[PDB]
């Protein structure tokens, strides 16, 4: 269902859901399993390129979220065109050996050329089995 989620930028993103969850309850994301999102924003620019910058902790410590392509253009229709509305969407594949934790904070950022197109910091989280 629809998440609540921090704005980092401009408040670029209109909605974000998370396949499991919802509004601001704890976000429960079983590690081993599918991990599915989708986020929809207005692009604040018009660019060739569609970068994401992903960013997690686990009760404070940062951990290399792996195996995400970063290129969003392999996802999106590029360029982007600034003022169109586009629907991001992602489904990852927790790895069953990703720390539990129940203090995560994870920082999702999307790039262009001419800067950041979005921004969102999601410290709803809690991994467990």
């Amino acid at each position: 269902d629809q998440v609540d989620v921090k704005d980092c930028a401009n408040n670029e993103i209109k909605k974000v859901m998370v396949d499991g969850c919802h509004g601001s309850d704890p976000c429960i994301i079983h590690r081993g399993k599918p991990f599915t999102l989708e986020a929809l924003f207005d692009a604040n620019q018009n660019t060739k390129t569609a970068k994401i910058e992903i960013k997690a902790s686990l009760d404070g410590l940062e951990i290399d979220v792996p195996g995400i392509d970063t290129n969003a253009c392999h996802f999106m229709k590029c360029p982007l065109v600034k003022g169109q509305q586009y629907d991001a969407k992602y489904t990852w594949n927790v790895p069953k050996i990703a720390p539990k934790s129940e203090n995560v904070v994870v920082t999702v950022k999307l790039v262009g050329d001419n800067g950041v197109l979005a921004c969102a910091i999601a410290t709803h989280a809690k991994i467990r089995d």
